[PDB]
C-alpha cells in the first residue's frame, strides 16, 4: 500500500460510520490500520463500516458515543487504548448543521453546533494529546473542519463559529504541543459526496447550483478527503503542523470571481 | 466633537464599566451619544464610569447584566430601548481569560471562557439585529476579538478558539445582513493597559517581555481602541462591514521575526 | 473639521489627479492639509483637481511623474519637501489594470502591471521612510491595495499578483519601521464608482452584475474611501500599523454565498 | 513506491540543481517520473542531481536557463516536451535573497528578487497552463513560496513582496483554470537545511536562533518539502487546488507565542 508507517497505527474516527468519517476509516484500513469507529445510534451503519475497514486489509472496533458528553469522548479513547493497545492518530469529524435566519437562530441550537462541532473536538484532541503527553508517543490530530472556517456561511452562523473556533484551536495546540512531536491539522472540505446531502444533490438544479460553486466542476468524493487524511496522519507530513489543508475543488478561492467578474 | 453623526445615537456596551469598555463608553460620551453600560459585578465601578459619560458630554445608565444568560442579554437590548427610545450600536465587549495547559483545561472552564467570550457575543449581535430587521434600522455591532483571533495562545486555547469563532460570527452576520444597510465589525487589540492585565504589567519582568513583542514599543492605551470603535460606529466607516481591524501596535506582523530574525 | 491633527500636514497622494486618488486629495484639504498631487498624463485633469482641494479648504501643488520611474519617485518627494517644508503621509495610489487570459499574458504586460502597482508603491514608499528616518519623523505610509489583494481575479493575475505583493510588502515595513512610530498600513477597495471603471458600469447587465456581488448592494463612492484614509493617516489610528483595512460593502465575505447558497 | 501515478511523469524543476529543487528532482526519482532539471550555472551539481535520479530510478535531463529570461523559461518547457514528449508537472523553485535595511535596497536589487522569485514564476506557470489547455492535459503546477508569503521579513521586503504576490498569483491560476483540470498550488517551507544555510548552520548559536523560531525544534530536511511535493503532484491531491500547504513545523503559528506569552 501507499503509507508503510501507517501500517497497525491506532486511528480513532468520530463519526466514523457515515460520509467522510467513514471513507477515512476504509482508507486507514487500506492502509492496514488499526480503527477505532465512533457512531452516535445508527449500529448497523457503524457494523458496515467495521467490515469494510477488514475486508480493505485493518482491524476494527466500534464504540458508541455522544461526543457532546465528556465521559463518552473519555470512553472512547480509553476504549481504543484497552482494545488495540495504544493511540496513534485522532480524528474529530462529528458534526451537525441546519438553516435558520440568525436573527431567529435559538440558544439552544446555537449550542448543539457549539458543542458538537467545535466542544467535541477539543474534549478528543485533548484526551489524544493527554495520553501522547503521558507516554511520549509523537501522535497526530485531524481535526475535521471545512471551507467555512473561512467562508462565511449566512443561515449557519453556529456553523461558522464552529469552524472559525475550530481553526484557532487546532492551531493553538500545534503551537503549544509542536516541542513534543505532537501534530495537530485541519482538514478543510468543500461540498462532499455524502448521505447528509444525498437529497440535494438528486435534484438536478440544486446540484447544479453546488457545482458551480466548484471550480473544478464536481462535487468531492469522500476518498479525495480520506486521501489527505492519510497524508496528513502519516510520516510523509513530517514537518506539517497546525495547518488547515482545504479540499475543496477550488471553493475557498471565490466562485464568484470566474471569467474574470467583478 | 469629531463624528457628528454618533450625537444621541444608542450605544449599548458589555463588560463597559472596567478597561476597553470604559474607554469606548467614555470616548462615545464625548461624542454625545446615549450610552448604556452593562456590567456584571461591580455597580459601584459601573457608577464611577456612568460618572464619566455624563461629564465627557454624555447620557448614560447602567444595567447589571450576565452575558452567558439570555434572559439578561434580551433583557439589556430591552432596557436600552425602554430608557432611551431605540438601539444604533450594539458592542459585545465582554470577555474572561486564564492559562492552563491545554490537555489540563477542563470542559467547564473551556465552557465559561465560550460561553462568554462568543455565546454572549452571538446573543449580543442576535438581539441588536433582531430589533434592526423589525424596525428598519440601519445599525452597527461591534465585536470585540483580539489579535488572538488570528495569532493562537498556547495555554489559552480557549480564548484563542472564542475568538477564532467571534472572527466567523461577525463576517457571517455581515453578508447575512449587508443587504438591510446593517454593518458587524471586530476590533482586534494587542496588548492593552487595563485590569485584566494589571497583575502582568505590575512585575517589571513581564512588562518589558510583553513590550518587546510589541513592534510599535509600547502597551496600547485603552483609548487608542475607542477611536476605532468611534470610526467603526461613525458614517465615516458607511462602507466598511465583516472586517476585523487590529489595534495592535504591530504585533499581528510576527514579533520573533523584528531586525529579521529566522 | 474631523481630524484637526492633519491640518497642515504635508501629504503626497500618487495619481491624486483621478477618482480614488482625486478624492483622497480632496478629503485631505478637507481637513486643512498641504496635498501634493502626482499625476502622470494629464495636467488638466490634475488642475482641476488643484482647486477643489483649495476649495476646500487646503493647499495643493500638482507634480509630473511615472511612478515606474525611480527618478520621478525620487522627484515628487523632494519637490514636497522643497514646496511644503517637511513630508508626513505618503499615498501610493497609482494603478492600471487589463483583463487577459492568464495563458495568454505577455510579459512586457505583466511587467507593466507590475512596476505600476507593486514597485511604483515600494518606491514611494522607500523615499518616504528615508526620509522620516533621517529625520526624525513619525511619519505614515498609505498603500492603495484592493479586495483583490485577497480575493483571486483570473484574467488579472498581473493585477492580482501586484496587490497580493503589496500586502506583504506593507506588512514588512510595518513590522521593520513600527519601533521609530513609522506605521505603514493598506487601504482594499472593492467596486468603486472611478474612471476606471466607467466603460463597465454604463453597460446596466455589467453595472447590475457587479452589483450582485456586492453584498452591501452598491458600488461604492470614492469618499467613502478617502474617509478610510484619513482615519489611517490620523492619530485616531496611532496604534494601528500593518493592517489592511478593506472597504468593500463586504465583497471580501465570498458573494457566492449570500443567503446561504452551497 | 508510493504514488504510482506519478510513474513516467514529466516534472520539470527549475533551480533543481541544489537545496529544495534537488531533493525534489531525486524524490520524483523515487517515484520513477521523469525529471527536467534547470539550473543557472553550476553544471557539475545539475549533473550530480541527474545521476541520482536515475540512480533512484527516474529519467532524467538538465536544461541551462535563467529563469529571468523569457526565452530560457520557454526553452525549457519545450526541451522537457521534446525529449520526454509531454509535460505532467510544472514546479517554479528558483529563488533568490538578500539583506538590506528596506530604505536602503535599491531598485535593481529589488528587481532581480521580483524578476526572479515571482515574475520567474508566472513565466514558467504560464508556459505550462499554455501547454496543458492546448493539450487537454489535466497538468499540475507547484509554485516554491515561503513562510515570507504569510510571515512580514524585515530587511527582505522584496523577497516578501515577491511570495505575497506568488501566492495571489497561484490562486488566481488555480480558479481560472480549476474548469480544465488543471491544479496550481504553493508549498511554503520553513527554516530548511540547504547549501544556502550552511553556513549560517555550521555557527552554534545562529543554528539555535533559528531552531528557537521553530516550534517542532529543528531544521527541517529538504526531503519533509519534497515530500509535499510528491504528494501535491500526485491524484492523491485531486481535489486539492489554490492552496500554500506550509511545511515549517509550525513557524507560521507566531514562535514568539509559546509557553503563553504576550
Ligand atoms: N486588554 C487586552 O490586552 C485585550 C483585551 N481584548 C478584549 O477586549 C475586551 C475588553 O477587556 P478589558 O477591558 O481588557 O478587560 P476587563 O477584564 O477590564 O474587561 C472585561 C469585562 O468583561 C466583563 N465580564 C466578564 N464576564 C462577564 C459576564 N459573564 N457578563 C457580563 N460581563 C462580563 C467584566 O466585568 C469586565 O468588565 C475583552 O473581550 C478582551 O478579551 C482582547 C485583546 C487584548
Ligand atoms: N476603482 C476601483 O474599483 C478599485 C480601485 N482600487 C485601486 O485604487 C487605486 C485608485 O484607482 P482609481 O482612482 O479607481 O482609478 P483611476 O484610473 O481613476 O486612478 C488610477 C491613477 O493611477 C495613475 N497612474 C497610472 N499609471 C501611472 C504611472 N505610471 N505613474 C503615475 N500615475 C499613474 C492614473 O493616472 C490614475 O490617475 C488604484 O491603485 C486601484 O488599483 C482597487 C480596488 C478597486
Amino acid at each position: 500500500h501507499m503509507y508503510t508507517d501507517l501500517k497497525d497505527k491506532v486511528v480513532v474516527i468520530t463519526g466514523g460510520s457515515t460520509g467522510l468519517g467513514r471513507a477515512m476509516a476504509v482508507r486507514f484500513g487500506q492502509e492496514e490500520a488499526k480503527v477505532v469507529i465512533n457512531y452516535y445510534n445508527n449500529e448497523e451503519e457503524a457494523l458496515d463500516a467495521k467490515k469494510e475497514v477488514e475486508e480493505a486489509g485493518g482491524q476494527a472496533i466500534i464504540v458508541q458515543g455522544d461526543v457532546t458528553k465528556e465521559e463518552d469522548v473519555v470512553n472512547l479513547v480509553q476504549t481504543a487504548i484497552k482494545e488495540f493497545g495504544t493511540l496513534d492518530v485522532m480524528i474529530n469529524n462529528a458534526g451537525v448543521e441546519n438553516p435558520v435566519p440568525s436573527h431567529e437562530l435559538s440558544l439552544d441550537n446555537w449550542n448543539k453546533v457549539i458543542d458538537t462541532n467545535l466542544t467535541g473536538a477539543f474534549l478528543g484532541s485533548r484526551e489524544a494529546i493527554k495520553y501522547f503527553v503521558e507516554n511520549d508517543i509523537k501522535g497526530n490530530v485531524i481535526n475535521m473542519s471545512s471551507v467555512h472556517e473561512m467562508i462565511p456561511w449566512p443561515l449557519f452562523v453556529h456553523y461558522a463559529a464552529s469552524k472559525g473556533g475550530m481553526k484557532l484551536m487546532t492551531e493553538t495546540l500545534a503551537l503549544e504541543y509542536a516541542p513534543k512531536g505532537i501534530r495537530v491539522n485541519n482538514i478543510g472540505p468543500g461540498a462532499m459526496n455524502t448521505p447528509i446531502n444525498a437529497e440535494k444533490f438528486a435534484d438536478p438544479v440544486q446540484r447544479a447550483d453546488v457545482e458551480s460553486m466548484i471550480p473544478m466542476g464536481y462535487i468531492g468524493k469522500p476518498e479525495e478527503v480520506a486521501a489527505v487524511a492519510a497524508f496528513l496522519a502519516s510520516s510523509q507530513a513530517s514537518y506539517v503542523t497546525g495547518i488547515t489543508l482545504f479540499a475543496d475543488g477550488g471553493m475557498t478561492k471565490y466562485p464568484s470571481f470566474q471569467a474574470g467578474r467583478g
